[PDB]
RNA sequence: UGUCGACGGAUAGACACAGCCAUCAAGGACGAUGGUCAGGACAUCGCAGGAAGCGAUUCAUCAGGACGAUGA
């Protein structure tokens, strides 16, 4: 797993299609923005174990 | 963009190879974990801005 | 929008005709004064949509 | 001058172009809203001095 | 207006005479005691509206 | 003494001039909110004891 | 929560305290390093999506060209 350290108004990159940005705090909270092509999914964990329950459909 | 809420301990999912935690803040700062295979490339943009230019990490 | 910030008894203008004052505060309550010519009305929006629910013709 | 006391959050016009806002307070401070057109002009009286003096906001 | 977080067998001072102490937890329930003065009275706000509203001197 | 149980969001009094309010919990942590003039002290009893130390000003 | 800025046209900002804050790190490790401890303040919390998203009242009513009047 690879750990970094960001602060506020950083980003971080991934593969050459999807960048992340944190765009703030507020307190034991973190204001996160992922900026995905459609063509990839992007959930919380809270919601990605319904989706994977066995409902929605394939590409 | 695609904006969420996650307070420290809590998870993120992008695609169906990545996963994404946060691990904590200190200050202003935030520390996160990825969670990807090494055949994805994943660094903050000053580091992904040369990679993509015609090269890999350095040495 | 434009957003002014004002202190309780400080001013603000508008057009070349208006002055507009912050009275004070009072709970949730703001008294705030409108100095303006008879040739322009000033009311509360609850009061404005009598003045837009006929009066196309004078007495 | 016309005086009244509105609550925070709530709305007020002048004329029949001019729609007037307060948005909130803060301390001794109040958040006022002004939506007027650029036809008319709208700044706070320290400000007003200097369109006064003879201009616009300047290049 | 002050605002302390005190635990469970510690104790808070005010004025010059009056003493507080937080006996402990009990769920909701806290349980607190104050040492006070016979020159000052000491209520909770149910019983203190009897006090102060033209009361404890009579004719 | 006096000795009360005080459920969280109610409120004790003190004098005429002074009100306690049991703001909440938290494990053995209870948060208190203390509201009287400034013509009084309020300190935690551990400040306190540097103040009664045979001074009541610092220095 | 108070204060500041802002000729700004934005339901806007900016600063500051009860845990607060900075630096390194092409690193794949839940990475490393430093220095700092209680105030006169009811400060952190919740919902959700393709959006740099959204919510979070210690006083009140009548009203009018008057810095309006009055009171629980």
């Amino acid at each position: 797993m690879l750990i970094l350290t960001r602060k506020v108004g950083e980003s971080i990159n991934i593969g050459d299609d999807i960048t992340i940005t944190i765009l703030g705090v507020s307190g034991q909270q973190v204001r996160i923005g992922i900026n995905a092509p459609k063509d990839v999914a992007v959930h919380r964990e809270e919601i990605y174990q319904r989706i994977q329950a066995g409902l929605t459909a394939p590409d």
